[PDB]
């Protein structure tokens, strides 16, 4: 679909069979979700924000639905405020910017 | 235009008279740019993201031109690693989501 942004993009994904809202985030290059159970082995990893950096769980190939668009990528997950949608994933859904 | 997010999208800017690049971010509630000297009175104000929180600079009423499209909003100024146009912006000049 369209989105215009005069409100925050959230949107409900689902992930390890759970359902949650995340942000689309094109000023994100990863996708970063706040803490939860994954199923599957994980690496240490370190993501950097404004405000410095943080620890995080990297999945790989992890399947993500957004909208009804499948998609299979990393997955960061730990202490961010939001979770957010990034690059690695809107490639997968076909997103692109429009003005 | 059309800007697919295979890469970070990053576009020249016009704002206090200075060209700059900027990221296009979805995920950004307000335009946060690096450190500049803008004239006129300012408020202070802490946002955060990933890593915690920054101090910046509010001005209201900033004229910001992005790739021809003129916005006139609020920007805030403080130490961010990357120049980041937010949905403030964004919705002045006609961006939207799409996929
Ligand atoms: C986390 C979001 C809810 C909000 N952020 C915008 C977001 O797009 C940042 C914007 C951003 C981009 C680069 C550097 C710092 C901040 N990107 C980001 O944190 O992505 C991280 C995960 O993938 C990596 O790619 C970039 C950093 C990593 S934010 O920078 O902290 C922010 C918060 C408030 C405002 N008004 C403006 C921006």
């Amino acid at each position: 679909p369209q989105i215009t942004l005069w409100k925050r993009p959230l949107v409900t994904i689902k992930i390890g069979g759970q359902l949650k809202e995340a942000l689309l985030d094109t000023g994100a290059d990863d996708t970063v979700l706040e803490e939860m159970n994954l199923p599957g082995r994980w690496k240490p990893k370190m993501i950097g924000g404004i405000g410095g950096f943080i620890k995080v769980r990297q999945y790989d190939q992890i399947l993500i639905e957004i909208c009804g668009h499948k998609a299979i990528g990393t997955v960061l997950v730990g202490p961010t405020p939001v979770n957010i949608i990034g690059r690695n994933v809107l490639t997968q859904i076909g997103c692109t910017l429009n003005f």
